[PDB]
């Protein structure tokens, strides 16, 4: 029943596309968001530690002592994300080992962000198919959010370097 819905998904089956509202949560300390969760992430009850901001622009965070930390991506189809790929999964993980809640964010938290997360989800499976896993994840966190990872660039990315 999972084959099933991924294949559907895959043929020709997949939603408009809708702006993300809320956070995900996608792994015990690793959640998925926009600029306005960003902007919540000091009055949260998760306790971030961490936010890594991929927009174009340093932002600070007043009566918060959560570290930010800035890698400015770029959202269109011809720039390369793949140099960052394994220090932001890298990173993610030592979050996840500490337990230090981290958000990762851009502005509409759909290309950017999007394929930050996609990139650590790919970078943690250890026990599937890469190419099932991937068609997994991104139907799943696609239906889930509303539109994730939509740059055709990014994706190609992805694929190239964990499938």
């Amino acid at each position: 029943s999972l084959y099933k819905y991924l294949l559907l998904r895959s043929t020709g089956d997949m939603r408009r596309a809708k702006s993300p509202t809320i956070m995900t949560r996608v792994t015990n300390n690793v959640y998925l968001g926009n600029y306005k969760n960003a902007m919540n992430a000091p009055s949260s009850e998760v306790k971030f530690k961490y936010v890594l901001n991929l927009t174009m622009d340093k932002y600070t965070l007043p009566n918060s002592n959560i570290n930010i930390i800035h890698i400015p991506l770029v959202d269109d189809t011809t720039t390369d994300i793949s140099k960052y790929f394994d220090d932001v999964t890298a990173f993610l993980s030592k979050c996840d080992q500490r337990n230090e809640p981290v958000l990762v964010h851009c502005v509409a938290g759909v290309n950017r962000s999007g394929a930050m997360i996609l990139a650590y989800l790919m970078s943690k499976n250890k026990e599937s198919s890469p190419m099932l896993y991937f068609l997994y994840v991104y139907h799943s966190m696609r239906d889930l959010r509303g539109a994730f990872v939509e740059n055709p660039s990014f994706k190609r990315q992805i694929i190239e370097k964990y499938v």
